[PDB]
């Protein structure tokens, strides 16, 4: 069971101003108010000093169809993309349970503010996360065509599917779907899928 793995240092990964930006409340401001710069500073230093951005995947020889490991991708929006590829990749990307425990910490202060800047960087920081590595997988695979990355509960696909990518992974990281609404524990925890044709 071959299941790589990449650590990246939190500093590392470039969320786009712009994206970071939208996602504080800050849309389209030309810079972020000046009142808000050492709030934003400390909730982006705060989550430096917690997350532990790991992302994990998995390629299955499938030719053609659309079920392998215990799973069976079934909507419309698998079909459109998925179909038809020699090879699919599962990601799973997760900044860990100190995260968590930060968000946490902050409410129970009733500094809700800046919990909401935390976990708002953090929600970024983990689709880039996994982008980085989306991305060298794409650079390395010359001889192959990548398709568009998507996550189970995206349209028609099960979010079923989080507890059984979760099986997968399960002895590599710590990661579990605890919750019957197939919600991922840690909470900043992101899957995919990426065909290759």
């Amino acid at each position: 069971h071959h299941m790589p793995k990449v650590e990246i240092a939190p500093s590392e990964i470039k969320i786009p101003d712009n994206v970071l930006k939208a996602k504080l409340g800050f849309g389209g401001a030309e810079e972020i108010p000046e009142e808000f710069r050492k709030t934003v500073n400390r909730a982006y230093e705060e989550l430096l000093d917690a997350a532990k951005p790991v992302v994990l995947w998995r390629d299955f020889e499938v030719d053609g169809s659309l079920s392998f490991d215990d799973m069976r991708l079934t909507g419309e929006l698998a079909t459109k993309h998925l179909s038809g590829s020699k090879i699919i990749t599962v990601f799973l990307a997760t900044l860990g349970k100190k995260v968590d425990e930060k968000i946490e910490e902050y409410f129970r202060k009733g500094e809700d503010l800046l919990a909401f800047f935390i976990d708002g960087i953090a929600s970024e920081m983990v689709e880039y996360a996994l982008r980085k590595v989306d991305a060298e997988l794409r650079m390395k695979r010359s001889n192959l065509e990548g398709s568009f990355r998507i996550s189970p509960g995206y349209g028609d696909l099960p979010l079923s599917l989080n507890k059984k990518i979760a099986e997968i992974f399960k002895e590599e990281v710590d990661v579990n779907v605890i919750e019957d609404s197939y919600v991922l524990v840690p909470r900043k925890t992101i899957t995919a899928f990426v065909g290759w044709r």
